C-alpha cells in the first residue's frame, strides 16, 4: 500500500466554493474515518497519517487522508476568515461529493481545529471525534505563546529551506532521531512544488490572525463523542489544552502519551493506532 | 465454578520483613498471567468492595485476578502501622506473592493502593510487570487544589465517628454522578465497619505516627521501570488532577488516561471503559 | 470608626432601576475606592471589608463599601440576567447619584463578577481594577465545581443555621481558629433581618444559572488597570483562575498569599491593604 | 561617591569548605541591612549585569546591596565544579559574608541564584534573613512545559558555541518585548563571553558532571522558615510558570507574584515594578 497509488482527486462545490479540487488518498471499505492533517510547511494527509492508514485498514475501516484547501496536491486559496471553517466546509463537501453520509474525524493541529468546525456546524454529518493536539483554542494558562513550533513554522513559511525544515521536525519529535528520510523528503517536497502554498497560508494568517481560531465559548456545543490525545512533550500547541477539551466537551476523554512530541500519531503511531481503532470500536 | 465474592474468596499468612504468620484476606479467580489489585484506604474498603466490577472482565481476558485485602482493611489481619502504609502495604503483597509462588504481577493501585503499588515497584522492581495506577494517593501537595481535599477529610471524620449518614456523604463525593450509589455498595461499607470497628482505630493511631506526608514517593519515581497507565477520574474530589501529571512527567514510561464524568473511583464508576482501557494495555503495551 | 457610624443609604436610577436604595458605609476624602462584596448569606461591604476600610482611609482615601442590591441593608431584588450585570448597573448608578466621575473598584467574588462587568461596560468610569478571588470565569481546568464552598454557600441559602454558618466561615479561611465573634455574629444577623434575600438570592440562580456569569470571551475588551489577588487555599473560587485572568486581562499582575483561604483582604489584612494601596498608589 | 559599576567594584578572598582563596568579584553600594543578590547561569552574566537596574533604588531605600559574581562567573575565579551549583554557590555566599562579617543577609536569586538562595536557606538558616526568589532553576520536571525550556537550552547552544548572534538570540527568548533589547547590553554580555572563555568550557564541564537534575531541591523545601517572596514573568521561556506554584505550595511562609508581559528577567524587564515591591517586601512583611 503506498503514495502514488491511494492516490485520488475531487472536485468541491460548497458555501463560497466554485469548482475547487482536493486530492487525498483512499483505501478499504467500512465506516468513514477522514483523517485531518496539521497546519505546517508541506503538510499533507499522507505524510500526517502515513503510519496509520494501514493499521485503521487492516481493522475495516475505509480511510480517507484529507488534503484541506491549499495544501500539498490540493487547489490553492487565500481565506479571509479561520483556515477552521473554511478548511471544514471543505469537508461537508468531500464529503456530499464522494456522497458520504457520516464520517469518523481524526484531526491534527489545525485538522484539530477543522474537525470541531465541522462537528459545530455539520453536527448531523460527524460520528465519532478524534483530536490530536489540535490548534486554535486561546491562550495556554502556563505556556508562552507563540510556542517555539509555531515560530518554527512561521520561520519556515516565511523563508522556506531544508536546512529550516529539520530545524522544525526535530522540535517536532521528543526522540528526534527517529526522523527519517520518508518523513523528511516527502514534505521537503510539498514545499518545493507548492510554493504557491507557502505565500497563500501567510496571506491568510494575515487576514485571520490565529487567535480567530478560538472556538471556546462554542465548546459547549459539541454532541459528538471526542477523544482529545497530545504528546506530554507538545512544543506546538499546549497540553494544558487537552484539559480545557476535556472540560468543555460533554462527552470527552482524555490520553497523553509520554515521550511523544506533537505528533502523538507518527512518533506513537502503535499505541495511537490501538487506542483509536478501539475507541472507534468500542466507545 | 461461579465466579461470587465467597466462592473466590481466600487466606494466607504471610511472612516479609516483620510481618510474621499475618493472615491475609484475598479474592481471587482464573489463572495465568497475574494481575493484584489494591484497594483506597477509606473506611470499610476491601479488595471485594473496590473491585468486584473489575474481576470478571479481568478473568475472562485470561488474567488471573487477586483482589488483596491490605493489612488492617476488611477481613486482613489488624495492624497498628509506625511506618508509612504504602511500603507496608507493598511488603505485605511481597510476601503475599512469596506464599503463592508468584514471581511477577502486574499492579492495579487505587489511592492507598496506588501509593503501594509505587512503593512495590521501588522496592521490588523485578517482582512487577505491568504498573497501573488509578488516583493514587503517596504525592505530595497539589499545586491546585487546597489540602486536604474535601474526600479526605469525610475520610478521616468517617474514620474518627462512623455513621452510616457520614459513610453515605463520604461515597458520593466518591462520584461524579451521585445517583450510581447503590444501598448495598452502602451497606457493604458499613458491614465492614461495623464488624471491624479495630481497623478504624488502627489507622487513626498509624497515622497518628506517620503521616499522609511520609508516604510521599515522589522523589524516587525517577527510579520506576515498569510500563506505567495512570488514569484519573476528572472529577476526583478525593486525590487531585495535577498529580496525575506529577506521574507522567517524573516516570519513565508512562501515559495518562482521564475519564471525563468520573469520581475518585474510576474503575468503578467507568468500570467498563476503564476494563476495557487497561485490559488492552496489560496485551499489548 | 464603625457601623452603625459610616451607615449611609441612597436612592438609585439607572438602566431598568427605579427609586432603589442601596445602604453603604463610607469614610475619607480623596479619589474613590469602592469596595463590592462577595455572593454569600449575609455578605456586605462592612463584614467583607471592615479590616480593610480604616487603612484605606489613613492613606487618603475616601472608601465606600457597597451592599450591593439584594444584600444586607440595601433593598431585596430577584434578578433574570447575571448579577454581574445587573450589580454593575447599580453600580454606575450610585456613584451618579453621589455624583462622582471615577471610581478605583476592589471586588471580592461576587464583587469581582460585578467589577469586571462596570469594566465592560463602563469603561469610562473605572480607576484601577483589584480583582480578589472573583466568581462566575467558567470552570477550572483542575477543580471539581461546585466548589466545597459554592456547595456550603448554596446549603446555606437553601437551609440558613447557625450551625451551617460556622461550617461555612471554616471552609472560608484557611486558618480556621482565626474566626471572631464580629465576624460570626455580623453575618449571623443580616442572615436573620434579611430572610428574603435568601430566598430572592435563589429564585435569581434559578433564572441566571451562575454559568451564566462567563466573562471570558469578552476579557480582551478590560483597559483598566489589574490587580488579581488569590489566597493560595481557596475553596470556593478555583486558583487557576487568576492565571485565566492574568493571560486575558491587557494590563494585569498575580498575586497569591499563601495560608490564606478565599478572603485574602480579611485574612490575609495587613499584606492585602499594603499590596492595593501601593498598587493604587504607584502602579 | 557616584554609584558606577567601577566606582561599586570589589574583590574578596573566601575560605568556606573547600574554597581556598578563592577570589569573589562583586559590586557593592549603601550600608545597613544587607542584600544580596545572585545572578543567573547564561554565559556572560555577573552580578552588576543582571541587577544594574535594581542596585541604585535599594540602596536609595537604606540597603546595603551586594552584587556578587559566583563562582565561575565574570570577574570571580574560575572553577571546574564537580558537585551540584547551587549548593557550591550557597558556600561561596556564605564564605564572602564570613570574610565581610556579615551576620545576616536578604537574598534576592535569579534562576541559578535563586538555587543557589534556596541552598543556602537549606544549609545556613541562621545567616538569612528574607528570600527573594525571581523565577529559580533547581526545581525539577515542569507539569506543563516540555523541558529543556527553549531559553536552556539557547544557553547551552551560547555555551559550547559562543557567538555574538546566538547570544542576542538568547537574550531575546529572555524578554516579553524583544525590542527593549539595547546594544550595550548585548555588549556587556559578550564582552563578559570573551574575556572569560574559560568560564563557558568550565561550565560545560560542570554540568556533565553535575547534570541541572542534580540541581533540584524540592524535597527539603519544607526545611525553609525564611519569610519568601517568589516572582516570575508570566512570559518565562528559560525556567517554567508553575515552578512558582512549587515554591508557593512547599514553602511554608511564601507569597508569589507574577509579571505580565514579562520574560524571565522580571528585576529588569519590570525594574521598576520589582524593585518597588521587593522593597515593600523587604521593609513590612
Amino acid at each position: 500500500l503506498t503514495e502514488s497509488s491511494t492516490s485520488k482527486f475531487v472536485k468541491i462545490n460548497e458555501k463560497g466554493f466554485s469548482d475547487f479540487n482536493i486530492h487525498y488518498n483512499e483505501a478499504g471499505n467500512g465506516e468513514t474515518v477522514i483523517m485531518l492533517h496539521g497546519g505546517g510547511p508541506g503538510a499533507g494527509g499522507w505524510s500526517n497519517y502515513y503510519r496509520n492508514v494501514g493499521p485503521f485498514v487492516d481493522a475495516g475501516y475505509r480511510v480517507i487522508l484529507k488534503d484541506s484547501p491549499g495544501f500539498n496536491k490540493s487547489d490553492a486559496v487565500v481565506m479571509d476568515e479561520q483556515r477552521g471553517l473554511v478548511n471544514a466546509r471543505a469537508v461537508k463537501g468531500l464529503m456530499d461529493a464522494l456522497d458520504i453520509d457520516r464520517a469518523h474525524l481524526v484531526g491534527n493541529s489545525m485538522g484539530g481545529a477543522t474537525a470541531l468546525n465541522f462537528a459545530l456546524e455539520y453536527p448531523d454529518r460527524i460520528g465519532k471525534l478524534i483530536l490530536m493536539g489540535p490548534g486554535g483554542l486561546g491562550p495556554s494558562m502556563f505556556a508562552p505563546m507563540p510556542m517555539e513550533g509555531i515560530k518554527l513554522l512561521f520561520k519556515l513559511y516565511a523563508e522556506p529551506s531544508y536546512e529550516t525544515l529539520k530545524q522544525m521536525l526535530q522540535v517536532f519529535l521528543y526522540d528526534q532521531s527517529l526522523i527519517t528520510e520518508e518523513l523528511l523528503q516527502g514534505r521537503w517536497e510539498a514545499i518545493q512544488r507548492q510554493p504557491e502554498h507557502l505565500k497563500n497560508f501567510l496571506i491568510s494568517a494575515q487576514k485571520a490572525p490565529l487567535s480567530t481560531w478560538d472556538v471556546t465559548a462554542r465548546l459547549g456545543e459539541i454532541k459528538a463523542k471526542t477523544f482529545i490525545t497530545w504528546g506530554r512533550d507538545d512544543r506546538f500547541v499546549p497540553l494544558d489544552h487537552g484539559l480545557k477539551l476535556l472540560w468543555n466537551i460533554d462527552d470527552a476523554r482524555l490520553h497523553v502519551f509520554s515521550k511523544c512530541g506533537h505528533w502523538a500519531q507518527w512518533e506513537h503511531a502503535d499505541e495511537f493506532n490501538r487506542l483509536v481503532i478501539d475507541f472507534l470500536r468500542h466507545a
